[PDB]
């Protein structure tokens, strides 16, 4: 079994096609080499947003493992320069980086991202799974 | 106006085999804060490369980051590689494990031994990474 990274998205205007990108209800599997990215340039980050406000690299989740684990943790960092990230109650400036729990709550400029960590056997890839939610998360 | 400068001596028992060929020694490489640093065997896949059997395919990984009320770059380390471990110092770190890397430090892993020290800086944009070789072992 693979280690799946759940990830519910939010926004304002999402029906003017912000997410025609995204592709949802799907486990795309990733090895953990690789460094997952958000914004909305399309050859630096995978995930793309159709947006001005955000950066042209929002955000980056790599995978790691914790001392005395054996299963793989996630690792955020903001890569923007104007606007924050708040992982949970804590806010994110320009570079900085925290160690993701099992659920918590990202917001930035107005989305809203609820990740959510599934764990699995496997170190060597992990998975990623986006849902699209109706009303607001928080 | 002046950039974060990460000095890295290294030493390696049989390096006059022609391993650190593809490593320019003396001089600084300019880096961005979104790239990441990466050391192994593999030819694009890493920047700094080592002609070595025992290297994996990326030994392990540099990535610039601003600690929390600071106004400088820092760096983190993480050992990429399954079969051999990363010494930093005194901690052993294993497959896809990760710390933050002080001012100055010791990174160990097969035979290699690597010296690093922090030349702070102004600029938060980007990095750089200089070389040197030593004649006699580091520890």
């Amino acid at each position: 079994t693979v280690t799946c990274l759940q990830m519910t998205i939010y926004h304002p205007g999402q029906q003017s096609g912000i997410f025609k990108s995204i592709r949802f209800s799907s486990k795309e599997k990733f090895p953990s080499i690789e460094v997952v990215k958000f914004g909305r340039n399309s050859n630096m980050c995978q995930y793309t947003f159709q947006d001005k406000q955000v950066s042209r690299i929002q955000f980056v989740l790599q995978p790691f493992k914790q001392f005395n684990s054996s299963v793989l943790s996630f690792e955020i960092k903001n890569m923007s320069k104007k606007t924050s990230l708040m992982v949970d109650n804590q806010e994110l400036g320009y570079l900085n980086k925290m160690d993701l729990p099992y659920k918590c709550m990202l917001r930035f400029g107005e989305y809203q991202f609820l990740l959510q960590k599934e764990d699995g056997e496997s170190v060597e890839s992990f998975e990623t799974q986006f849902i699209m939610s109706s009303r607001p998360l928080l």
